[PDB]
């Protein structure tokens, strides 16, 4: 509650004229130019003086000075520091005090109301977590537009003569200027203006700024930028003006989250199967519209005022956007809140595909994608081995669902092993001329017989258990949250890894109702054993499956519950 300010040098010859700034605490130097023992000090009784009714000249007095109220005119308060000695009467030192308020409320306490800036204790640094100061931005992504900003105020009661001699100035650092913007109750501070003169009158005065981030956290960016008020005293002409009260609140730029399978949905995109996609949706009970890819991702940024989704892209809706074949969305999946070894990731872990180490051959996202989501911090990414697929995306191996168990939810991951073992159940049963089924038909005989498709799957089984590995290890997993899902591959153009038959674990997640590529299995007994092999893998865990067919269709879901201000990356 109680902070600092300047040392007030009084002098027994001529009397001395300070400002004290309301909050602040005032230091006296008694024992610069005082003459020669012991000393007393009287003040106006608005003037609270803590020692540590007679002391002596030690230089080790501790003498504060706080101001109980801002003040009606100049000068308004006195102090007065006698130097008597034992044979010497007492000597005069006069100080001349105008008491004043400036406090910059702005709402560091992280609670959607505005609250002054003496109510933190360190109000000039960022903490994360609950328990922790400072307040938050939005990025602008794009009257009632002042709703996707914060709120500053600046409350000041001074003098009526006060603003003649003194003046405020409001100013951002240099290096943060280009990434904020701040509007009067228009622009003060800006992109091309750190600071900028505030025409305040004397008296009370509350007047409001509004302040937009205008870029997202990034390695040029680690997402502070502080306002600063500053008090200058334009008194003495000659002179330069010197300040005499600093105050600032500091503000986070809100990073953008992203939101993994197990989130709510709340609206899907798109733009034939479509009527099985509405129909989905209907079950799920979740809007959906139609314009007559997956290179986007739906994610959200989020302040205590004001939460809004934002869409990245490698027009549409969703009130903001932003803008190899490893660097697309489709390389990006989001796990659920998870906790690893005591860590807790209640937002997620962002996975992303990769090589395993860099060749000329090998592939790898942009470093500028990979430094970006990991700039954000709240999602730590988790670097992942999909160079091995044709494609190279993560949504190509691994999905969540929601369970209602264990931990709240279950990876899926592809299986080919899975896959043989149901064909091979199928085929001791003499089902070999099943036949599956971008065209040519097989039997499972010929399929199971395929000495080479017995290798690729084999090494995609590695590539997907080293993945296994890494998500067992990066986001503490035991087997029991891992459901895997009988699937096939086959090794294509540079020996690289497509999905043999639909890919089943692409599949769209609408809460507990899961859309699922038809996978066109072989058909036994008027049942498709693939399909009756996933129905009896995820219908435990309440999922209600549906196959549909095969640009895509995008989902928006619900953003966390937990405010990411609160993790402690
Ligand atoms: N100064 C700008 C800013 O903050 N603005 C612009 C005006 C509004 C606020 C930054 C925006 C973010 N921007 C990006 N940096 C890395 C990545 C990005 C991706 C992406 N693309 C593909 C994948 Cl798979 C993953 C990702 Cl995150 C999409 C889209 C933008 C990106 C860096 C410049
Ligand atoms: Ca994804």
């Amino acid at each position: 509650f109680m902070a600092q300010g300047t040392l007030i040098r009084v002098t027994p010859e001529q009397p001395t004229h300070a400002v004290c700034v309301l909050g602040t605490l005032t230091q006296l130097d008694i024992c610069s130019s005082a003459p020669e023992t012991s000393f007393s000090i009287n003040a106006s009784p608005g003037v609270v003086v803590d020692i540590a009714s007679t002391w002596p000249l030690d230089p080790g007095v501790e003498v504060t000075l706080t101001m109980k109220a801002a003040s009606g005119s100049t000068g308004d308060q006195k102090v007065q520091i006698s130097y008597y000695g034992p044979k010497t009467p007492p000597v005069k030192a006069l100080l001349y005090l105008t008491a004043v308020e400036i406090s910059l409320c702005a709402d560091i306490t992280r609670t959607g109301k505005v609250k002054p800036t003496r109510a933190v204790k360190d109000q000039r640094t960022w903490t994360w977590g609950p328990c922790g100061q400072g307040a938050i931005l939005l990025v602008n992504c794009d009257s009632e537009d002042l709703q996707d900003m914060s709120l500053m105020t600046l409350s000041t009661k001074t003098p009526k003569d006060f603003f003649t001699n003194h003046t405020l100035v409001l100013h951002v650092a240099r290096s943060e200027m280009d990434k904020v913007r701040v509007f009067q109750a228009s622009v003060v501070l800006g992109p091309k203006w750190p600071s900028h003169y505030l025409m305040v009158p004397g008296g009370k005065h509350n007047m409001d700024f509004y302040v937009e981030a205008l870029a997202f956290p990034d390695t040029d960016f680690p997402g502070l930028i502080t306002l600063t008020i500053s008090l200058l005293d334009t008194s003495n002409l000659e002179l330069p003006e010197a300040v005499v009260f600093q105050d600032s609140v500091v503000f986070r730029v809100a990073p953008w989250i992203m939101t993994p399978n197990t989130q709510p949905p709340q609206e899907v995109y798109a733009c034939d199967f479509l009527k099985s996609v509405t129909t989905l949706a209907m079950k799920a009970k979740c809007k959906l519209t139609i314009c007559p890819q997956d290179e986007m991702e739906i994610g959200y940024i989020q302040a205590p005022h004001k939460t809004l989704p934002v869409v990245f892209d490698s027009m549409g809706p969703d009130f903001g956007y932003v803008t190899s074949g490893l660097d697309s969305f489709g390389n990006l999946e989001v796990s659920p809140p998870v906790t690893v070894r005591g860590k807790e990731y209640p937002l997620g872990r962002i996975l992303f595909g990769d090589s395993c180490y860099p060749s000329n051959d090998s592939r790898q996202m942009h470093q500028a994608l990979q430094d970006f989501l990991s700039a954000q911090q709240v999602q730590a990414p988790v670097k992942l081995y999909s160079d091995w697929l044709s494609v190279g995306h993560v949504d190509e191996f691994l999905s969540f669902v929601p369970a209602p168990d264990r931990k709240g939810f279950r990876l899926l991951l592809a299986s080919p092993r899975s896959c043989y073992k149901l064909f091979q159940e199928q085929q001791n049963e003499g089902h070999g001329e099943a036949l599956l089924f971008k065209k040519k038909q097989q039997k499972i005989k010929n399929i199971l017989s395929n000495k080479t498709l017995r290798e690729h799957n084999s090494f995609v089984e590695r590539c997907i258990d080293w993945n296994r590995e890494l998500l067992k290890r990066e986001l503490g997993l035991a087997e029991s949250d891992i459901i895997d899902i009988p699937q096939l591959f086959k090794l294509k153009e540079f020996s690289k890894a497509e999905a043999f038959f639909p890919n089943m674990v692409n599949m769209l997640v609408l809460g507990k109702h899961l859309g699922i590529p038809k996978p066109f299995g072989p058909v036994i007994n008027g049942r498709c054993c693939l399909e009756e092999k996933v129905c009896s893998l995820l219908e435990p865990l309440g999922l209600q499956c549906t196959f549909i067919n095969d640009c895509g269709t995008n989902v928006r879901r619900k953003p966390f519950s937990f405010k990411w201000w609160n993790m402690v990356p």
